[PDB]
């Protein structure tokens, strides 16, 4: 990749640990943000409206069915695709090779170019919202499927994400 | 759930037995309607334009990628999610844990909260339209997959739907 | 089918061998074009803007969630559904019975009516763009799945597409 | 069969979807009605007393232990035997080769002459009457047994019946 | 069931332990009698002509092919169906889901409503009449089949019948 | 248990998510703290010296080889034992039935009385400290062993702990 290659950090429509995910992206030396349409609606509700995101990142929005921003992968601008947080919906689509959103398109094209992907499946354990949410067998099956993809690291916690980003930086010597 | 909890009755883009499905929803003491985008285009063609639906129900439309109406599940307003009629497309998405429409989002969030779902797979037998439509192996495989989900009742006829709604009311003492 | 029945030639959001695919469609005596939303954005970038397409074909665009153009299958206007080129995304959706685009809707309704489908999976071998793209295991698994569908011919090259169209014409006596 | 061969439409003692079954028989170009003794008692209770039936059909009644009307099969007057609705009792008797009623006699003699039979097992899913009726394992086992008979099509819904009649007409070119 | 729900006590054409069976029915707080046609001929020969039965019970006779008395099950009048004595013929018909008599019709409709059935198979052991009667393999196979039915208790002696009735009363709190 | 029964919240010598664990314990209506000797040395280094702990909780310290505080379990004062955070060392000792610290003694005596235990194994995923820590096979084997104990819930994240505490409160009606 280019010397100034970046992280392609994709965000999906989950408020769960959304704030902490963006905080992690901020610690990265160079990352651009890639939003699904649902992320664009959800993020403002959790403190990350587009004007705020744009103060800290270049932001690419899902305003093309084709996923026009993905052409930048072909020129070596991104050495890594991250999805954090990754909704069950996005984990599902990734696991089955569906790419009709910007984050799922970024993930599939990265894999076809053997560019590493780190996926933070944020909905894989019982959680409180009080109301208890529990992942169904399909959520667990999809996480297992996607974790078997080549060039893919699936992580299930913030700590584990932080460690995978750290491993990545270490490999790239950044 | 709350004492005045309702049925969340989702409608997808099928005209098949659509009229009879809405007739069943009308017999229910309290139900709100949740439409996919395709349902919104199809329903008028079969006698159920939005103005007519709104005379009988509160109607929620799929005008958010995030599926904003689904937050109402968290407060115990819906004791049951119904999808009737359910297109093969929606049965597929449900079966694989994809939730990028309002009905498939309602179904997945219900399941994560252990709220029962009743799914009327209306395209599972040979039918006439004359032209004969026959479900393919994938339609049959997807129906079998979804019927194995926890908290899910898959029904293949109007009679069977009516019976599942009846079982539900009996459990809730309504 | 009707005596003047046509090919329903669907196009998806791939520039790969797009030009040669349209060239093949032009050689056909009678074919209409059916576009996904992503095809509509991609085609202009490769020399096939809508005004140009409309000089040679009737063109149906994906401007309904329901897929309104598909009703024409019921009246015997199309004796064959073709998808060429077919993105990995469309092959995936076809393979799992998802139909939320015009081409995937055309393919599923055709199959339910036992109308033959020919699918040109254009992303199944290593290719150069220089950058090398390689299909992942999921792309290969999805191609294998879809090739097992009834009434379906999956082809992996232009030559093979041309031969399948030729076999079809021979059967229809055109 | 003769050029003016008909459907032999048998009716058994079920009120379930009885009205809709007779409505389907009315749409047929040429059909005669064959009643069990229990059908003769049940039909009036659901709007189809003999005087009404006789306005629309030739009606044969079960007033012989031998089943005298069945001799008409031998002369090619009936190209198809239909049982709709078919009680669990009749499905049972058919499945085990018992023929001591007019409809079960018509079905067995048809099969021995390789004349196709279409059987509408109307009691195979949970239904409401409110009271819920659920088919027992024996009802389900008997439906599975009878569906394996040569020259037999077992259908489990009105839609499916309509489609089987349609397939039949198409074969006969009617 | 209703507070004043009764036993539906069915009688078949067996003189074997017939007297003792009626004696048991008399001990029950509330039971109605349901006769097969053969019971109606046999009972007088063993001391229980209709006038005598009618002094002690409401008596329903098999004077409809449809089995008109069975509609009373739908309104919760009977909390239990009993067949005592049950001929091998009735055990056979029950075991195979045939219902062309009033007792076999009562038993099948009860089961479809999940109303418990108690069946006294009175011909399952060697007995004297002197002449020795021995049940054949088919009688034993049919008893084994019927005993596996849901909601069914098969008993092979008076003592065992008395105990099953006692268990039933205990459950109902009568 | 007594009406005013409490949580027995045990703390071990881990600074990892220690702060957040104590924050969770603070949200509980009634909980006492039980410290290992290593917790007593570690806690001050992460902001929770004994004087601070004692402002918010009754605190029991590991100042007996016998584990004298554990006698309070016998009188129904604690309805639940929690270990959070639980070091790999404590998970190991628990998994093998060793109880030579106050938290491992509390956990074993609880289990012998069928009092539920919730164990937060805080060292089960790759984490950063930068230095990466990765659990060895023995840590993973021990977590699997302990999760199979009767009356035990093993959780691997804060979210999951919060949910298990919530499930517990719901059961106890607190």
């Amino acid at each position: 990749f280019k010397p100034d290659a970046r992280f392609a950090w994709c965000v999906t429509g989950s408020g769960h640990l959304l704030d902490e995910s963006i905080a992690l992206a901020l610690e990265l030396p160079r990352a651009d943000l890639f939003l699904s349409a649902a992320a664009e609606e959800v993020l403002p509700l959790y403190g990350w409206a587009l004007p705020r995101l744009r103060k800290h990142f270049r932001v690419f929005r899902d305003n093309s069915a084709s996923g026009v921003p993905v052409g930048m992968l072909y020129h070596g601008m991104y050495h890594t695709v991250v999805i954090a947080p990754a909704t069950s919906n996005t984990v599902a689509k990734c696991a089955f090779g569906i790419s009709d959103t910007l984050p799922t398109n970024m993930y599939a094209q990265a894999g076809k170019q053997c560019i590493p992907g780190i996926v933070f499946a944020c909905d894989t354990e019982p959680t409180v919202v009080w109301v208890e949410l529990r992942p169904r067998a399909i959520e667990l099956d999809n996480v297992e499927r996607l974790s078997r993809f080549e060039y893919t690291t699936l992580v299930r916690s913030l700590d584990e994400l932080k460690a995978a980003l750290g491993e990545r930086l270490s490999t790239l010597d950044l």
